[PDB]
């Protein structure tokens, strides 16, 4: 805390304030977060976070807890992919670098997939891009460390948007699917260049899901009417067309992002099936302009 200048305030983090700093010693340029709360099974769970090294993974390169406060120290990243969209919002990015990027992003999943660590709460805000066509997963491992609240410390709303539908339903439990999930949402928002399912509620959500997806029932899920939140009095939709919900993408893209948006978490393409998909022969890695 006092190991570290200031440099900005990059914002508001699900669990505190995000800042650029500089180390006043070593004069490293890092990202540094507090944790709002601290008990030791977090300190535990974390302290595991720190050997889960990849290139497609934010570094995680200390933890300090001092005076009962928390704080996490990642590698720095200049912008993330939210930022990036927006920026992009009037050509779109192209389809050689979505793919690039879906393809490092699926790397970073099925690594730490592969460590049975989950992420939980993707977001286009925590995917985080470098100047050499990098993109990184930031806070992987946390939703498990400190919970995912409804609202963040300082009340802004915690998105819906990516969320799985089996922790809409009610599951006790998360598996890996649950990135895949929030993966393909963001992949079809990087096409469409407008989020898929934006829902501002959990029935908005799951509803929105239903309307694009088709209303979920035995055949396509089995085990879904028993879920804790699933109602019988749910409204029946019919599944759109991919064709219609990703327009410009390719055969193989569309087929990929349907396997990636599979009801049933046990069928949906884990991260490591989903990197040999026929979508990924061409892909390249360019450089965004930036
Ligand atoms: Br607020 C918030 C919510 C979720 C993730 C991050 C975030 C952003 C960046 N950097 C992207 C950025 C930097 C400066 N200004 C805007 C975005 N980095 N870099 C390492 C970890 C990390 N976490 C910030």
């Amino acid at each position: 805390m006092e190991n570290f200048q200031k440099v900005e305030k990059i914002g508001e983090g699900t669990y505190g304030v995000v800042y650029k700093a500089r180390n006043k010693l070593t004069g490293e340029v890092v990202a540094l977060k507090k944790i709002r709360l601290v008990p030791s099974t977090a300190i535990r769970e974390i302290s595991l976070l720190k050997e889960l090294n990849h290139p497609n993974i934010v570094k995680l390169l200390d933890v300090i807890h001092t005076e009962n406060k928390l704080y996490l120290v990642f590698e720095f990243l200049h912008q993330d992919l939210k930022k990036f969209m927006d920026a992009s919002a009037l050509t779109g990015i192209p389809l050689p670098l979505i793919k690039s990027y879906l393809f490092q992003l699926l790397q970073g999943l099925a690594f730490c997939h592969s460590h049975r660590v989950l992420h939980r709460d993707l977001k286009p805000q925590n995917l985080l891009i470098n100047t050499e066509g990098a993109i990184k997963l930031a806070d992987f491992g946390l939703a498990r460390a400190f919970g995912v609240p409804v609202r963040t410390y300082t009340h802004e709303v915690v998105t819906l948007w990516y969320r799985a539908p089996e922790i809409l339903l009610g599951c006790k439990y998360y598996s890996t699917a649950v990135d895949i999930w929030s993966l393909g949402c963001i992949f079809a928002e990087m096409v469409t260049r407008r989020a898929l399912f934006p829902g501002d509620s959990e029935i908005d959500q799951l509803f929105r899901i239903f309307r694009t997806l088709g209303t979920p029932d035995e055949v396509v899920w089995p085990g879904v009417t028993s879920m804790p939140d699933y109602k019988p009095s749910f409204p029946k939709w019919a599944r759109q067309d991919f064709s219609k919900v990703v327009p410009p993408l390719d055969e193989d893209g569309r087929s990929l992002l349907s396997q990636m948006l599979h009801y049933d978490p046990n069928k949906r393409i884990s991260a490591k099936a989903a990197l040999a998909h026929p979508f990924f022969q061409d892909v390249t890695k360019p450089v965004p302009h930036l």
